[PDB]
């Protein structure tokens, strides 16, 4: 394959999701849906009476479900959150303003999302493709928590002052908005709960938002495939437009990102409704894109595999990353994986490389890392692999407590 | 070798009384397990609880294990509508044990809300290895157990649909339990599928007389309570315990994991000078003395994270022995000595997953008649076997029979 494409759909489950899923199924591909469960409560200001049906269909069809937060941070778009808050924020269009405030409350939205999903579909944890507690993506934000050495934020994703299209819009990555700072904290809080978060390389969106029925201008399949070709191995998270979609410090050439393109789009762009005739005009674009992308040599995969699963029989080079039972690991020495030699907290063959900050066992800590342990912060003074006896509060030759 | 292992477990914190309890534990040189209800942090649990957050921090900093007792102790099922006054309202009626469990999905959800609230008031809590809020739980009112695949049992008269156990005409039929009890059984199962273990108790350190105006005063004295512990050692107390609503009728008497162990249940608020009596003045000395004389008698104290012994390299295990590893229960396949690189996992040849859960899972030894959930459907295990990736219930209609 010349590459791997990860189709990722945000903001479902809504009525529009149903036909999208069927197009994916007809195309013989799996995708990842980052869901907001407020649609299940009927307060997300979309056609969403089939929300539960859509959730069931995505899961029964084998697509991966991940976590986009319960309400898409709309509680930060309004004064008091309630059943009309989606409509109100849609009225004002202030989604990108003050999007993140209290990072603790905002992170908690991701856990509430789990509660609501498991309320409406009590059997959801019986699905191996339910990944709501492992894979997340922040609203508005092209941010990444993939490995210890693959993390980067969307430094101008959201704003404190005014929406980005306007004269005088200021974006300083070195001194980001309050909303962006808070969102960075949200990322860290999720990573410490074991989440990975992923941004995107290309955004399948209206070419022109100013025309009537803007959804109709979704990029046609042929030129969209052109965008994907251009993104392939080109660190497009740094070059993408608009500015609020950029990942300024994305680690270009990082090994896990090679030969891969993550596509972001939205289920709601594919319905005939308030944004245009998205079903009529866009379902065929999705279908054709899948076909021509395969013709060109691409294969489609899902985000649970973006970090490849540890696999018995495969030989690994030192430095390579795998995902095993939800945890990221990096090979310590080159070897061939065998049944009893899986990654773990005690394996000599692997170290834990989750994108987290809480002190953890079997991590290869580097000079300058800061970890949290029993409510305090510690600076790593000497590189080493962590172990049970070497806790930060008892190893002053390895850690120094910060103020 | 020690006479046995005692597990001190305190329920219904964190409250003011918890602080001095913790200090006594520390002076006694022991660790305990606190099953907390986080509503006290919100100041609506109708206790003296302005120091709730102080008590939580102290418990964790002191190395005690924090487990999950649900957010509101199911008080939402004691009143028509849950709110800031419900704790008080339920204490007025004394109907805690009636209709205690109703909608098991909502009730289970209270355990996850508990995590949100704990991680709200103490945002650093996940940096404590002794925070086990997402791994260890205990149901309100209920001597019920989800420990391993072959160590689970319910409190079949723990809660009632009408009368309380002491009221005339009250009937307990374990063979046809109350609707409240049936709901609680489903709650146990939901939690198990989220990776929780739940544990009941062997002895309950409580008023010897609830009919006086200061019942806390009659808490069993240290010496006779130690006599209760001796009595409970290896004698299947959960079956013989009184009152009837504290029984675990089908507890697996003699099960190896319970050998030479006694779990003590008590409550932080029994050690308070307050509405229940002079608990701090009279009972803190009882606790302190108990610890001292128990140790003198040859007992050692441990916590519930070790009740199922943690896997440790260099230790020898026998076929059928259980360990806990990274929060997951495993059962040894053959006699062997644990090595660094050979840890229990989903692919190990030396171990099988033996979590007390019902969702289909890799590397589990399934018995005939087991019922597993998979992608929203239920399946009877028709052919006992050890599960593997290629033998999913939806593709294996000889091993499994759809229900
Ligand atoms: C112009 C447009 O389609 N905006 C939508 C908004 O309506 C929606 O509530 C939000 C969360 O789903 O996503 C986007 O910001
Ligand atoms: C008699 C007594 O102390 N009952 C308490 C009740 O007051 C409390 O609200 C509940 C939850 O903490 O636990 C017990 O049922
Ligand atoms: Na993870
Ligand atoms: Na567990």
């Amino acid at each position: 394959p010349k590459g791997t494409i990860y189709l990722t759909f945000d903001d479902g489950p809504v009525n529009a999701s149903v036909e999208v899923i069927k197009v994916l199924n007809q195309g013989g591909v799996k995708a990842t849906f980052y869901f907001n469960a407020w649609h299940l409560d009927g307060i997300g200001d979309e056609n969403e009476d089939r929300a539960l049906e859509a959730l069931k269909l995505a899961l029964d069809s084998g697509h991966i479900v991940g976590n986009h937060s319960y309400d898409h941070m709309i509680h930060n778009c309004v004064e008091e959150f309630g059943p009309t808050s989606g409509a109100d924020c849609n009225a004002t269009g202030n989604h990108q303003i003050h999007s993140y405030q209290d990072p603790v409350r905002d992170a908690a939205s991701f856990e509430q999302n789990l509660i609501t999903l498991e309320k409406y579909l009590p059997t959801i944890r019986s699905y191996p493709n339910y990944k709501g507690y492992e894979l997340a993506r922040l609203p508005y934000t092209n941010g990444w928590r993939v490995t210890k050495h693959f993390q980067a934020d969307g430094l101008c994703a959201t704003s404190d002052n005014l929406k980005p299209w306007e004269p005088g819009y200021v974006c300083d990555p070195a001194n980001p908005s309050n909303s962006v700072k808070a969102s960075i904290q949200v990322q860290n809080i999720l990573a410490n709960q074991g989440y990975q978060t992923h941004g995107w390389d290309v955004d399948w969106a209206p070419e022109n938002w100013g025309i009537p029925m803007p959804a109709n201008s979704l990029t046609e399949a042929v030129p969209f495939l052109a965008y994907v070709d251009k993104a392939l191995n080109s660190c497009s998270p740094t070059t993408i437009e608009p500015i609020n979609s950029k990942t300024q410090e994305f680690p270009c050439g990082t090994p896990l990102h090679a030969d891969k393109v993550i596509v972001l789009t939205h289920d709601f762009l594919f319905e005939d409704g308030k944004r245009g005739m998205g079903a009529t005009q866009n379902l065929p674009k999705l279908a054709e894109f899948i076909r021509i992308a395969k013709e060109a040599g691409y294969v489609f995969d899902t985000m649970d595999n973006y970090t490849p699963r540890w696999s018995v029989g495969k030989t690994y080079q030192a430095g390579e990353y795998v995902l095993y039972q939800g945890v990221v690991y990096k090979a310590v020495i080159s070897h061939t994986a065998q049944q009893d030699w899986a990654p773990s907290s005690t394996s000599s063959l692997w170290t834990n490389a989750d994108p987290a900050t809480n002190w953890t066992l079997n991590v290869s800590y580097e000079q300058g890392d800061i970890v949290n342990y029993k409510g305090k912060r510690y600076l790593v003074s000497v590189p080493h692999v962590s172990q049970q006896d070497w806790t930060p509060d008892t190893q002053n030759t390895l850690f120094t407590a910060l103020e």
